């Protein structure tokens, strides 16, 4: 019993190239009205792009306000902004460590945080932060990334705890390697953006309703395990 | 871009109430050609039926052969016949631990074992287990549903690690607390006592759990195996 | 502060060879009262030996009886009992399946139910079940293992809900690859190929499973339920 | 056939109180030299005590250095430092956030980096990091101690994944509600100290050589899920 599609004000995070443009190109095409960050490279055609860099607070306060100007209060939120700086842990640095925690889970927590009001009052929210096959299964050399993208999970799930009760749900997918290491994939292939950004449109769509504090594993079963 | 949908022959054990009827209708409206096993009332309008008791491994290569013959090997085969008997471990019998295990896990391995060799031959399967928030959450009198719905994770898994590469993808979906005729017979008690443990505070709907399966059925889902998507409002959060 | 050690009643099935004979020795110099289960085989000395089936459930209660009759009532229960019929899901049988479960699965249920009335009298109980990395990893053409292994996680942790109030808890041990007579049996081509997704770049020794065992079965581990401890140098993590 | 023990060369941070003073007496009285990490407060009666801050990459570098002087380059670090703030997510500041992050995930990195070396150099470590049930079981209006405990999971996986092959392990332990809601819990009581330590110390002692990349729950059941 299929519930009607409702139009929902989206804002992707780093949605203007990669995985990130691929969401951006599908949540337009299933009929969302969508919004992307990005700092400098620009925006795709067709879509509203705001500048942010995600390690700004008051550029993400400015950016969520832009956009609600242009289509509405965020109702669906999906946090992909991020980076790597892989080391070994010996030759990993303390910047190297905090750019990363900076950018990918505190940047997370700014746009959920900005996010959080409006979805409150408005009883409907749905954040989805793109996580990573790595925070559980523990890729080598990522001691960075792997805590970051971890710890939007466990991030999501605490939101998930307070905010359900509202109809504001927290969810992540971990992609794994997406083509934008083969032994470890049952698949035995990579897989495409399109294939990432299909789970993010399930995600944002009115059949998502009662999954909150779930991670998504889109890996061609790679990050199985506990 | 959104991969072209595709008809697809799908199979729903348990297909005739409940969730699993819910399940059914959706992938119907969908567009798939849906057949339905049942043991006895019948199947639905609108949905091809195949009489099948899941403890009965000549019975499922039967239903399999009738639905073959209808609509086509089956390319979608959602999992979902079920069934409980709830007690203290002190009190569970054998009889009640085996006869769950049979039904929920033995009868899953019959209809997925059935399915695999055409899904594998022609590079096309999607296994999708109805499972439970109970089988790593633990419901307290429920060893043998928990010992059950936790076994087809670890199936679904080794399957998941085997066929992946022929196209061949196994999942599971756990739902929490979903209202169907059963968990709206026992009194307010044990309902009202059950939204105390799931963040959306509301019990979840059949239509909620059938939206998970329809997604997983697409061609969206080309990408996802050996995953267990919980479908219980945040309830089954944990490690 | 370290608790004071208490000489506990422990049963370990089969643990008269292998990963379950080490764990047995290991129990015995901690100080502990061991006995193990055998097939027929014998126990070895410095350990009493019960012959029983666990398919059997009229067997196990005897087992039982005859321990509490020579050591007191079993307090630490290490289900350890197991085995493999391992092929491609398209090449499985109903007949391997159901025999892997029925000895893996619903025989760790016998030997837990037979366990739990004397645990919950007396408020004390550990229930340890020897698992696998392959329950939750998926390790392919293993549906059958990889369901029972998984399935008693699911069992265990319905259990620990229910009697962990009772000073009962349930915990499940989840070895990777350890050096046994089987795993040194087949070419180096699986063995070799196995280390590749081990992070300790190794094979396990059936002490340092025992080791575990040791902990879990002592004054330390009295918060803990619920919980699958691996032991497989890193093979097993995910999600 | 237990193995013979060996006295290891022990650093718990935050060893001073509650929980990681227990773990600190207890790793004592296996017969380990101790040492502990504080900051003002002091150290305990017998056991060798550093000041700091875990926050400062500095300090952390030169409390080892201390300690190496004193027993021994760290074999086993025991990474308990860390610290709450509490807040419904719409209430959480950037501040609350990124301080509880420093402390208790960059604070993790700090001491494990700086561990490392003389680790893998020994072919020999043992990294304990005291986590949270939180982290996976997703506690209300801690979306930044949440962050932080599930990112040490992920970071200590990464390690895990890297240097087990030098005999250098990374292993969590997730306490419950520990006495230094009951609901929720199906031991149907808190933990003890002295619970966490017997578990800290089994990690630190030779039974656990083959346990790497390990969340193991000290809460009574409480975090049962996924
Ligand atoms: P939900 O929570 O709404 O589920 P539910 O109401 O409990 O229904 C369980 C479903 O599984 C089927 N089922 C149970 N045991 C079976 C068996 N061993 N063989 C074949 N089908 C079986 C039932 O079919 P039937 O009860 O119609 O046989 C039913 O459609
Ligand atoms: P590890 O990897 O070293 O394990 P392993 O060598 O494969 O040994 C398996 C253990 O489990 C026991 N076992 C298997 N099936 C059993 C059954 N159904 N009833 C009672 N015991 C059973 C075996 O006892 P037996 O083979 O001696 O019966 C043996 O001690
Ligand atoms: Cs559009
Ligand atoms: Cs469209
Ligand atoms: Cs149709
Ligand atoms: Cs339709
Ligand atoms: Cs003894
Ligand atoms: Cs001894
Ligand atoms: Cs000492
Ligand atoms: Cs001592």
């Amino acid at each position: 019993a299929k519930p009607p599609f409702v139009s929902r004000s989206v804002l992707v995070t780093g949605g203007n190239r990669g995985i990130g443009l691929a969401i951006a190109q599908r949540l337009a095409a299933d009929g969302h009205k969508v919004a992307v960050t990005h700092r400098g490279s620009g925006a795709p055609k067709g879509l509203f792009g705001v500048e942010v860099d995600v390690t700004d607070s008051d550029a993400v306060d400015r950016a969520f306000t832009a956009v609600e100007e242009h289509q509405g209060p965020v109702e669906v939120l999906v946090s992909n902004a991020g980076l790597s700086a892989d080391a070994f842990l010996m030759r990993m640095t303390e910047e190297k460590f905090e750019k990363v925690i900076n950018a990918n889970l505190t940047g997370a927590f700014r746009v959920a945080q900005r996010a959080s009001r409006s979805m409150q009052r408005n009883k409907f929210g749905r954040m989805i932060f793109i996580g990573s096959v790595s925070g559980l299964w523990g890729i080598g050399n990522q001691a960075n990334y792997a805590a970051s993208k971890a710890g939007v999970i466990g991030m999501a799930r605490s939101i998930a705890r307070e905010l359900s009760k509202a109809n504001v749900t927290a969810n992540v997918v971990a992609p794994g390697y997406i083509d934008t290491a083969l032994q470890f994939i049952p698949a035995k292939r990579v897989g495409t953006p399109a294939e990432v950004a299909g789970v993010v449109s399930f995600l944002a769509s009115e059949d998502a309703s009662y999954i909150s504090g779930a991670v998504i594993p889109v890996d061609g079963g790679m990050g199985m395990g506990h």
